[PDB]
């Protein structure tokens, strides 16, 4: 029962509307351009005098170039500081955000430590002049909301500044503002009691939330605001309802609105009570003239937002400025009433407290300081593991498992689905042995454990899909042996354990020596779900005997590996006819164009090139400009020396450490430059051990130079500069990997020739090119960034390859096929291969796919075509077949001999009774290629894969929110 609860908004409501009604009786680029003005010239001051005259204050705000790098970070504030030392100048505001750039979620009290270091000299400043001019704390991003609250108090309690009036904005559309409010109210108390000032409290409906619905859909959060605009109505008056009292006189309140009703309330409330000294109304300057001069008559203090920018910045500010002002008389009086009534039971919990029912396993909220506070206790866990080195105990345990029997489809579901319930219950266990053992940050290690639980529960239903009704059937391998690397320590050998499980077969883990102790961890998630050493066997061999008699055991039936293409190569030779499906790195660009949003691009390639130091197949290596893309360089580079460097267990890094000290390969990378190239960051050995390194950025970097080719997966961006969006495609194109690859433009002509002229397995649009997440951006690649068949893991034919499929007799439905099919098809079978490449390509492989629907990022799953597949043998009806399918898919057929050569990366089909000469199998291993050398399926559904690349294309939707 709360006694802040009362009837007096019920009893003003008539004069309120009748107040409403009362003062308002008394393209769009333009009006802002007109309205920015300059920090530092004549205008601002002769606008101070002359509405000082006509009785308003302006709140004077700075805007500019996007703060992604301290150095810009400085530039707000140092600016702001030289405003509070103009003495016509009495209310400036300025945002956590533009004091400290790259605003660290995770570590809350750092960045609290942090701005309260930067931000002293300003109220310092304040404190100089008497009377004291006002310091507003804007908020924009529901992220700011706790940092910022904090940093006012802190700092407001402080000795010096224990007499200061300031103030802190609160968002009405957030519910859990509400909460806020009553926190600060009494804060206000417990500071009045000290001695202290007042504060102020400007209550704002909230501009963000376009941005909101973004960050909550990609994440699978709700919205942090309310769903309705009624809700926010509602909370703005509840609000404003609790803390015009006199039991509140300490906290003073803006109410910042041009809804006339939501001001008549606030005058009418303080005019009750008794209060009209708390309120001051703040407005937009220049946009009502007329209703802001009746206001004033009432309320007397009237505080005009005036937007103020340093002369480069000006273009800059005004676009920010058109976005907020766009974005935000009878059935308007009927919506307060509504308001009026609901005020009280509107929501006020936060509505990140719970999370939708979404199919992709939701990250941890860092805005949520529940979530905060278990990421200060996470553990460094040291499980026990042992080393196998004799080769007679892989031969024991591969036989053990061969001998359980296999479990139905309904039983591997079962399994998956508890598995993926617990990995999520030891989350933090994960998260713990991560960022010790592997050395990951939280916002890097998190999405990873999203990941392993994914796909569990994609690979389960996926399962269920291999009993489909349809012309084949699928007979699941017996055993498989997934050997991960150490940059992804959880997903990825889970993913593979995960995918064997579900077709059908038994799974040996052998993880990356660097990581034992993560495989660990996660194997306990498997047991408590019940997938026993019966079914997945974790196996610490080393890299002599005892590895190389695991990876070529007779009785392995496939090895799943991502890792360096040379290892690939490696285990294929002492077994050249195994079936190996891996992922093997890449050398992924960025092409960024004269029409792209430079600060945008800049957020996406510094994140793409940095995350988990460059230690990603996916990482973004180059970028590559087009022509001249201004502001983009600059604020790289600013963004770049802004990275905080530093161990992964400490939660203010961003970015973390190395696995281990650089190689041959990557040292030369960090250290050396190639002709012609200069450093625009130079890294830097930050520590002994050689782990913590600095970034760097390259500049110059030629086509077929050093850099171009090798990719050096560590902490190091190098820039081209092309002449034309076509030749930037041929550099994207021609660094003997396909695996990542992004633009950023928002012209569309140049994304629609990108998309069909780009050749990466995973294609980004105006976003970062890391982060793929299951089924939205199912994950591979091309060239030599795949080795096998090459089905993306988190796709639907991933798990389907884990195995070998057989046309079954089926009845094949009526479907037309166009006549140069038919005149090819002179078989039964080949009639029946005809008719199936059309269900088919009807059904699949010549749609377009966005499985998962999204608003803000459209995600399209799609098939192209293989350029050239070579045949070897000698059987004309079965050549015919691959004729049916290259008619349809275009690709070209070569026949192929033994000793005859065949690229890197080549398919090579099987056709005929003979077996395929061995010099060709040995051959393909030696340069990963693939060797198909199943039966030719008359069920186009498979066989059609053989002359198809799958290709996932994932585009940002939305202009800053509008879509
Ligand atoms: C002087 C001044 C200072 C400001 N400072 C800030 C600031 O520091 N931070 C900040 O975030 N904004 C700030 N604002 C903007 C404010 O938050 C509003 O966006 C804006 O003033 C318009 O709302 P309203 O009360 O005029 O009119 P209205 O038409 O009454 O209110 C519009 C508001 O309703 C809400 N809304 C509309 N549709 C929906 C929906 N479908 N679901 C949920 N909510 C919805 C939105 O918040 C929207 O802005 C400021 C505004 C002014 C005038
Ligand atoms: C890429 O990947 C590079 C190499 O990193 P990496 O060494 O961890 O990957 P890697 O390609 O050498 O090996 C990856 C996996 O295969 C295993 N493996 C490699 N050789 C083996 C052998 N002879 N016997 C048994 N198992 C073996 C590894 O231990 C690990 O589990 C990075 O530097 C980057 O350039």
């Amino acid at each position: 029962l709360m006694s802040y609860i009362n009837r007096d908004l019920e009893n003003l409501q008539e004069r309120i509307i009748a107040r409403a009604n009362e003062w308002l009786a008394a393209r769009l680029r333009q009006m802002v351009s007109h309205l920015v003005l300059d920090a530092e010239g004549k205008a601002l001051n002769k606008l101070l005098d002359e509405s000082k005259a006509k009785g308003y204050r302006l709140n004077v705000n700075l805007l500019g170039e996007a703060v992604l790098g301290d150095g810009e970070a400085n530039n707000r504030l140092t600016r702001t500081m030289e405003l509070l030392k103009n003495p016509r100048v009495d209310y400036v505001s300025i945002k956590a955000t533009s004091v400290v750039a790259q605003l660290n979620p995770w570590d809350i009290d750092g960045n609290t430590e942090l701005l309260k270091e930067r931000l002293r000299p300003l109220y310092r400043l304040a404190l100089q002049r008497s009377p004291h001019p006002f310091i507003n704390l804007d908020m924009e991003e529901y992220k700011d909301l706790h940092v910022t609250i904090r940093l006012f108090e802190e700092l407001l309690m402080e000795e010096e500044f224990l007499g200061l009036e300031a103030g802190i904005v609160l968002q009405a559309y957030l519910p859990d503002s509400f909460q806020a409010l009553q926190q600060l109210a009494d804060f206000a108390k417990r500071r009045a009691a000290a001695g202290g000032a007042k504060i102020k409290i400007r209550l704002v409906k909230g501009a963000n939330l376009s941005m909101e619905k973004v960050d909550a859909e990609l994440h699978g959060w709700y919205p942090a605001p309310y769903a309705t605009k009624e809700e926010v109505d509602a909370n703005f008056l509840r609000m404003m309802d609790y803390i015009l009292r006199p039991e509140h006189e300490n906290v003073r309140v803006g109410i910042a609105s041009h809804n006339l009703f939501s001001v008549a309330s606030a005058y009418e409330l303080s005019v009750e009570r008794g209060v009209e000294t708390q309120l001051d109304v703040e407005m937009l300057q220049g946009m009502a003239p007329a209703q802001a001069e009746a206001v004033r008559q009432a309320v007397g203090t009237v505080i005009l937002y005036t937007p103020v920018v340093h002369a480069e910045d000006f273009d800059v500010a005004v676009s920010y400025l058109v976005r907020r002002l766009e974005e935000n008389l009878t059935e308007q009086e009927a919506r307060f009433r509504e308001s009026v009534a609901q005020r009280w039971k509107v929501a006020e919990d936060s509505r990140r407290l719970s999370t939708p029912e979404t199919f992709n396993a939701s990250d941890s909220d860092p805005a949520l300081l529940s979530t905060l506070e278990w990421a200060r206790t996470l553990e460094d866990p040291q499980p026990k593991w042992r080393l196998i080195t004799d080769v007679e105990e892989v031969d024991k345990t591969v036989a053990g498992l061969l001998k359980s029997p296999r479990l139905d489809i309904a039983e591997r579901t079962a399994l998956l689905q508890r598995a993926a319930d617990e990995l999520e219950n030891i989350r933090q266990d994960l998260l713990g042995v991560m960022t010790h053992e592997a050395g990951k940050t939280i916002a890097e290690a998190d999405p990873e454990v999203s990941e392993a639980i994914d796909f569990a529960r994609y690979y389960a239903r996926c399962a269920n899909a291999l009993n489909t009704p349809g012309h084949s059937k699928f007979t699941p391998h017996n055993l498989v042996v997934v050997a991960s690397p150490w940059n992804f320590p959880v997903a990825i050998p889970l993913g593979g354990v995960f995918a064997s499980l579900a077709a059908g077969a038994k799974a040996i883990l052998k993880p990356a020596p660097e990581v034992r102790r993560c495989a660990e961890v996660a194997l306990t998630a498997l047991r408590k779900a019940g997938i026993g050493e019966d079914l997945v066997q974790l196996m610490h061999t080393d890299e002599a005997d005892a590895g190389r008699r695991l990876m070529s055991h007779p009785d392995v039936d496939a090895i799943i590996l991502t890792g360096a293409s040379e290892t690939a190569s490696l285990f294929r030779g002492w077994k050249p006819e195994m079936n190996i499906h891996a992922e093997t790195s890449g050398k992924n660009a960025i092409i960024v164009t004269p029409s792209a949003d430079p600060d945008l691009a800049v957020a996406d390639v510094y994140k793409s090139a940095f995350g988990h130091a460059g230690q990603k197949c996916s990482a973004a290596s180059l970028v590559i400009l087009v022509g001249d893309v201004g502001r983009f360089t600059d604020q790289l580079i600013d963004a770049t020396r802004t990275l905080r460097v530093g161990y992964g267990h400490e939660l203010s890094t961003t970015m973390n450490g190395l696995i281990s000290p650089p190689g041959e390969k990557l040292h030369r990378g960090l250290t050396t430059l190639e002709t012609g190239e200069s450093w625009l960051v130079k890294p830097e050995k930050l520590n002994d051990e050689g782990t913590l390194w600095s970034p760097g950025i390259r500049d110059n970097v030629r086509p077929g130079s050093w850099f171009h080719t090798h990719e050096c997966f560590g902490p190091v961006l190098g820039i081209m500069h092309a002449e034309s969006l076509e030749q930037a495609i041929e550099w994207q194109n021609s660094t003997g990997f396909g695996l990542t690859g992004g633009i950023h433009s928002l012209d569309e002509d140049e994304v629609e020739l990108w998309k069909e002229k780009v050749e990466v397995g995973n294609a980004y649009i105006n976003r970062g090119i890391t982060g793929a997440i299951v089924q939205r951006q199912p994950f591979g690649g091309w060239k030599n960034s795949s080795v096998g068949v090459g089905a993306k893991a988190g796709g639907p034919n991933y798990v389907a390859q884990l195995g070998t499929w057989e046309d079954i007799e089926s009845d094949v439905p009526s479907v037309s096929l166009p006549p140069a099919y038919r005149e090819l098809a002179n078989t039964e079978f080949l009639k029946r291969a005809a008719a199936l490449d059309e269900i088919a390509w009807r059904t699949e492989f010549g749609v377009e796919q966005d499985f998962t629907g999204l608003r803000c990022e459209s995600n399209v799953f799609r098939y192209r075509p293989l350029e050239t597949l070579y045949v070897v043998g000698d059987d004309e009806e079965q050549f015919n077949r691959l004729k049916l399918a290259a008619l349809r898919t275009g690709t070209e057929l070569r026949k192929l001999e033994t000793h005859e050569w065949f690229p890197p990366h080549s398919r090579i089909r099987a056709i005929g009774d003979a077996p395929v000469p061995t010099t060709i199998y040995e051959w393909a291993a030696l340069n990963g290629s693939v060797v198909i050398d199943g039966p030719v399926l008359a069920d186009g559904r498979r066989e059609l894969l053989h002359f198809l690349k799958e290709q996932a294309v994932s585009t940002t939707n939305h202009r800053f929110g509008y879509i």
